[PDB]
């Protein structure tokens, strides 16, 4: 199974057996290397009802679009995280490789399903250095009883082999995706992941 370039999808983040946040994306790749998809500026983000075991999604300060530049992700099958692809809101210039540690993507019969897992990686534009991120934010949430301890030492275990990767230089994204840019016509999506009545 595979979806087509230029397919519509849903991007979930599933917590408590229910979707978290949703919105949709276009379609890149979706091959055994590599699933690329894209969030445009101003889609529609869907926000699950609330109590979560984590609270409320915070992308919820945005209200119900993405306000900011457009996000393309990269997923390598079966890693426990993806690359997203940031640029500058003003110029459009690349900016950074944000490394998103997160549950390996699952494909659903509307698109594809992760959960957040809290550790990030960035590697700035110039692939000087990286830098780890939220590590200890990740274990007080981690303490508090967010994630067990066998999803803790899963995610400390990739969060680690995606720094060795980078500083070892054997990344295992192409650096020339930084160049990508949409079609013209890859703009908005609106589609709606609501179901209203529970
Ligand atoms: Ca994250
Ligand atoms: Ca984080």
């Amino acid at each position: 199974e595979s979806f087509a370039f230029g397919a519509v999808v849903e991007r979930r983040d599933e917590l408590d057996g229910r979707p978290w946040i949703s919105y949709p994306v276009r379609v890149v790749a979706d091959t055994p290397e590599l699933v690329a998809v894209h969030l445009s500026h101003g889609t529609r983000l869907t926000f699950g009802d609330d109590p979560f075991s984590w609270g409320p999604h915070p992308w919820q300060l945005f209200g119900d679009r993405w306000q900011s530049a457009g996000i393309l992700q990269l997923h390598r099958p079966g890693r426990g995280h993806s690359v997203w692809v940031l640029r500058d809101a003003d110029t459009g210039a690349f900016r950074e490789w944000y490394v998103n540690v997160e549950a390996p993507w699952r494909r659903t019969p509307t698109g594809f399903s992760t959960l957040d897992h809290e550790i990030d990686l960035v590697v700035p534009a110039d692939s000087r250095t990286f830098r780890w991120k939220d590590v200890e934010k990740f274990e007080e949430r981690a303490r508090i009883g967010h994630f067990s301890p066998e999803e803790a030492t899963a995610i400390r275990a990739e969060a680690a082999d995606v720094a060795r990767e980078i500083a070892a230089g054997e990344q295992w994204w192409d650096t020339r995706w930084s160049r990508w840019e949409p079609p013209a016509g890859w703009n908005a999506l609106l589609q709606s992941f609501e179901t209203e009545g529970s």
